[PDB]
């Protein structure tokens, strides 16, 4: 019965690994990644979450079952990481969360709860966006659309494309924004262009889908959600995936909540059960591990702030390392202004290269980027820092 | 958008818990759970698993993404478990395995895949069974039919009319099998029926889909896969879920593996990638927690000969109240023969008591079981084993 099977088509991203785990020359640099490196080229784990973990395996005393939802301390400090303390919608008991494996497995659960529960056919998701964003929407049932985003010229956000492609978007259609750290291109809507969107949504009919998975990492743990907090504001209903893979660096533990919210508590909730019975078909409930050390964290003082600081100087390494590279381009011949890497937020963004600019990259001078261009700036450090736009210059 | 919203239905068995931890009755018992407890009356975390978490909280150097299959090693031992060490199967390279949240996610990938990649439209589960099973299947596309298994007379397996209304069932249908301790009612194919069941699957074109969930259970880690095993010596193919939640007590980490054969390595490779893909759309990657905790002492002799005594101590003391509990019966008052509980595998099995019994146990006398009559053998202790059947006894 698997004879007739079709092998499944490479990831590239996920099958540009292998090719660097495989090439030989001493030069050898990785900007195709997803996750963050430190000045040495690791990915640690925080100090904070050490601790957490030292913590859970002297007072854990059983390792039975969590809710279907998960841990209702993790649940709530989400809540309030996202729309904040004094929030009308926490409040109001207005919004329902469940724990879920990874930002991907919340995008998973909305999906299917939205595939099945409601009338949407539809998901429109940016242009570049996280690839695998189109996957999981397929795989539910639903449509993927694409509005557009990007300024391939002035390496901007265009911000009437994006509207002129989203009045072809009905009523109940879901759209789906990154609240902070675009994925591909790393260009964020200002506070007043959210606040635009939020109304066009309001008026037109839209259900907002905001994907959360670099809280912290543009600006702030406030700040980076302000827009998400600009719809929640306006909008009687929402959904919100967010993760706590890259800004907790537990990425393999699965850490992430699929956050709901209705017009009111009966709603939310009436809703809610059927988000637990998409769970409940798929993984049944959440591994305690993960989400365990992000209640315990964010529930402690004491390891909160060294978290924060923790994640600052990651944002900050990437912002140190934003700067260092328009620069050591400017004294190495660079021909372009790459003045735009500047101010383009989180690990990535598009280096502008063509296709063939990066397969002469990483076939003669060894440096290994996503065919898009993507190039992720956390995965630079200062010792590598010049051999890498040497290799560049070299292809222009 | 979420205001035509139906409530989900309750769970009896997840809804069962909520009244309990709402009673008051002195006496109150719960014999309606899933997972298992000592004689004291908890769900204690195993000292080699505790041995293994301080291991990794030593050892551990990053929390980087796992491969989307997981953790390599789990892999191999997981096939080592399951179809024993020269296993022609491994030793020819004919088996891929994915690591998965629990056995539930193994169940649920599967039939992505399956739902997906193959013409398989039916699944045919055993009658009573985990009724988790039919709503993982459901949710893939697939349709889920009933094949005849428990004789309510006799509390036997009806072998016969199992058989009978499996000739209903055409050739590339699914058929799924309980590889030990079958969950509703503890009642297991003798390995004879197990080879019968082997060759008619071979002749008639079915698919098997093995769900081990209780894996040292029922005799023993090598006894209980005997039946797993004959059919994986005549088939080509086969897919089998199983779960480390319950013999490693490892509940809420979830721990599973979903294993894929196919004829040769060519095939369950190509195969394998589409399974790959499935799980891709879903959770994206494994939770390594509770499965690097499986994998460090499956991998260490040391470790492993503690975690083998602590399963059997759990395996004897479920057979050590089985023994009593058809015992106390029998001197308490006792109208009815229950000598079949003996024998019955596993933490469960049907006491017989009418769903109208039931009622009145948890009203009155304060004993919960679920409506099927179901009740956990694991939850019986010597203490409360007294109040438990005299409130049996009189009832009938
Ligand atoms: C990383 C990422 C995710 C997936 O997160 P996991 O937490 O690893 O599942 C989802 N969305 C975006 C935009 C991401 O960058
Ligand atoms: C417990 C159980 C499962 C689910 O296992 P998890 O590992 O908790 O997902 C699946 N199948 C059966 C028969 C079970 O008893």
């Amino acid at each position: 019965m698997f004879e007739n099977i079709t092998a499944a088509p490479a990831d590239p991203i996920l099958g540009l690994a292998d090719l660097f785990r495989a090439d030989e020359r001493p030069g050898k640099i990785n900007l195709g990644i997803g996750v963050y490196k430190d000045e040495t080229g690791k990915t640690p784990v925080l100090t904070s979450v050490k601790k957490a973990e030292q913590y859970l395996l002297e007072n854990e005393t059983t390792k039975n079952y969590l809710g279907i939802d998960g841990i209702p301390e993790f649940g709530r400090c989400t809540q309030e990481l996202l729309f904040g303390k004094g929030s009308a919608l926490i409040n109001d008991k207005r919004a329902r969360t469940a724990q879920t494996p990874g930002g991907t497995g919340a995008l998973r659960v909305a999906a299917d709860f939205l595939a099945k529960n409601t009338s949407v056919k539809r998901v429109w998701v940016s242009n570049p966006s996280w690839p695998n964003h189109k996957s999981v929407f397929n795989s539910a049932g639903l449509e993927v659309r694409e509005y557009a985003y990007y300024d391939a010229e002035n390496h901007t956000l265009d911000f009437d494309a994006l509207i002129n492609s989203l009045n072809e978007a009905q009523a109940g259609d879901v759209v789906l924004f990154h609240g902070s750290c675009h994925n591909p291109t790393g260009i964020d809507p200002t506070l007043e262009q959210w606040q635009t969107l939020a109304q066009l949504s309001v008026e037109k009919g839209w259900l907002p889908l905001f994907d959360f998975a670099y809280q912290g990492f543009a600006r702030g743990l406030e700040e980076d959600a302000e827009g998400l907090r600009a719809f929640a504001a306006m909008h009687k209903e929402l959904i919100v995936a967010s993760s706590y893979s890259k800004n907790f660096g537990l990425y393999n533990e699965r850490v992430g909540a699929c956050t709901l919210v209705a017009a009111d508590s009966e709603t939310v909730d009436r809703a809610f059960s059927q988000m637990k019975a998409a769970i409940r078909a798929n993984y049944s409930n959440p591994p305690a591990h993960g989400a365990s050390v992000v209640a315990t964290i964010l529930s402690n003082d004491a390891l909160r702030a060294i978290w924060e600081q923790e994640l600052t100087d990651m944002r900050q390494r990437i912002q140190r390392m934003r700067q260092l590279f328009v620069n050591t381009l400017q004294e190495k011949g660079a021909n372009r202004d790459f003045s735009f890497i500047i101010k383009q937020n989180g690990m990535f963004s598009f280096s502008g290269l063509t296709k063939e600019q990066v397969l002469r990259l990483r076939e003669e001078f060894g440096v290994y980027a996503v065919a898009s261009g993507r190039v992720n700036v956390a995965g630079m450090t200062p010792d590598n820092m010049a051999p890498l736009c040497e290799a560049i210059v070299a292809v222009l």
